[PDB]
């Protein structure tokens, strides 16, 4: 279905001046923030919804990450599929690949402690990771097809939960800068 979720999540540093724009548009202008996670999407994730979008603006300065961002419960887990980012080195527990939409993305894996999540202000969780190997072309329609990252995951024993939570075509970043223009759909 159309988008019907808007996520404007902050922890209060500098600038994130989020605009929730028509539709399934939305917009970013961010400086010297500390964490932060916008964009529009759905209020229930399924793991067989293609999403769309088109970047028209994708200007990040520093850590910033254009990224499918999601959550289940029953277990508590965050999910990330990551098209483009600005300057980000990718580290940790390293699972394998999976091509999908005319990409190669490399699944990590790691835990958050003490952090925000849907249920609560300090808590801990999973986190699985698609991180594209390289820096996704933008300005054209675009498609994630979710159900590929989610059965690569799922040949690593990395089982999404049972519960689905929001699932947003995001615009996130740590102490940084930047500027996006996202329409999903
Ligand atoms: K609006």
């Amino acid at each position: 279905m159309s988008t019907d979720y808007w996520l404007n999540f902050t922890d209060g540093g500098g600038i994130v001046n989020a605009v929730n724009g028509s539709g399934g548009n939305y917009s970013v202008n961010w400086s010297n923030t500390g964490s932060f996670v916008v964009g529009k999407g759905w209020t229930t994730g399924s793991p067989f919804r293609t999403i769309n979008y088109n970047a028209g603006v994708w200007a990040p300065n520093g850590w910033g990450a254009l990224a499918l961002v999601g959550w289940t419960r029953s277990p508590l887990i965050a999910y990330y599929v990551v098209d483009s980012w600005g300057t980000a080195r990718w580290t940790g527990t390293y699972k394998g690949t999976v091509k999908s939409d005319g990409g190669t993305y490399d699944i990590y894996t790691t835990t958050r402690y003490n952090a925000p999540s849907i249920d609560g202000d300090r808590t801990t969780f999973t986190q699985y990771w698609s991180v594209r190997q390289s820096k996704r072309p933008t300005g054209s329609n675009a498609t994630i097809t979710f159900s590929n990252h989610v059965n690569a995951w799922k040949s690593h024993g990395m089982n999404l939960g049972s519960n689905w939570a929001y699932q947003v075509m995001a615009t996130a970043g740590y102490q940084s800068s930047g500027s996006s223009n996202v329409t999903v759909w």
